[PDB]
């Protein structure tokens, strides 16, 4: 890993603390890390840090490699989690982002369920999908396909911003092999886009697909995707014309952007911009 300058930090400024989680990816736990924050180098941060586990694969090395050199090439955005650093020299790769405090968007939505713990109120729903749909279109517009969109994928932080994260499987729009058998092959099935396996492309139309089920979890309180389905009939039957159902309580305008982006033609999907221009609006007329 060729020292990178502007992004490391000290391995004796940073102390490990509890886990947070531990995926067959690695694992991420909480930690101080002491002038981080440049300027401020007097004041120790609240981070989170991505590692390996004593049972990691030479494919789960490269890949954190990977998820770290994404995340250096995206801009600061509102709505995506923000790399802070690394130690990647004399000593085990250590990637620093910022931490969220209220996990991820699936546990957060399932915690706060009307009880039969802050409930969701309609707005708070549409604000998260409207908060997603802008990080989205920030990241297509810096020519990054995330691949991997879910809620589980989301991080909500102190203030409820909505954080895009688990860049773990996203690439530069031309860092795909289109048509090669194996493209694609590790994408979670119940939100991919069908051209995703059909035909073995992914582009910014696909991450709509994905936006698409993501919104029916947000809608759901953070339910699962295509209940009693397995995922090895699902293609057939998406193929057969069959679409999620609508939430109880999701209005029939936010459905029927749900299944606009659940087009089978990629192009007749919303773009990142027109789903922002949308609920940017029924955000609004709600308020008022
Ligand atoms: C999308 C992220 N993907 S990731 O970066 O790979 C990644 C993958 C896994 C874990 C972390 C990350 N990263 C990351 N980065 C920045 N901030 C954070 N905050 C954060 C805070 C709380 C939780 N939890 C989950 C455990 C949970 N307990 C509830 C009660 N039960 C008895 C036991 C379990 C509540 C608190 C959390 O876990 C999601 C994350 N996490």
């Amino acid at each position: 890993l060729p020292e990178d300058p502007k992004w490391e930090f000290p391995r004796d400024k940073l102390t490990l603390g509890k886990p947070l989680g531990e995926g067959c990816f690695g694992q991420v736990v909480m930690a101080e890390a002491v002038g981080i924050d440049k300027d401020k180098p007097k004041e120790a941060v609240t981070v989170a840090v991505k590692m390996l586990k004593d049972d990691a694969t030479e494919k789960d090395l490269s890949d954190l490699v990977s998820e770290m050199e994404m995340m250096k090439m995206i801009g600061k955005h509102k709505n995506i989690i923000n790399l802070l650093g690394a130690c990647t020299q004399d000593g085990p790769l250590y990637v620093i982002v910022e931490y969220a405090s209220k996990g991820n968007l699936r546990e957060y939505l399932r915690a706060r369920r009307p009880p039969g713990e802050e409930q969701m109120t309609f707005k708070d729903l549409v604000s998260c999908t409207y908060q997603l749909a802008r990080g989205m279109e920030y990241l297509a517009s810096q020519k990054c396909i995330h691949r991997d969109l879910a809620a589980r994928n989301v991080l909500v932080t102190e203030n409820n911003v909505m954080k895009i994260a688990d860049f773990g499987l996203a690439r530069d729009i031309n860092n795909i092999d289109y048509y090669k058998k194996t493209t694609n092959g590790r994408l979670p099935v119940k939100w991919m886009a069908p051209e995703a396996l059909f035909d073995r492309v992914y582009t910014h139309q696909s991450d709509v697909w994905s936006f698409g089920v993501l919104m029916w979890e947000i809608f759901t309180l953070g339910g699962s995707p295509y209940p009693g389905i397995p995922v090895e009939e699902l293609f057939k039957l998406l193929k057969e014309g069959h679409r999620m159902d609508k939430p109880a309580n999701c209005t029939n305008e936010l459905y029927m952007m749900m299944r606009d982006c659940w087009h089978a033609v990629p192009s007749q999907r919303p773009t990142f911009k027109q789903l922002v221009e949308d609920l940017d609006r029924i955000l609004t007329l709600t308020t008022n």
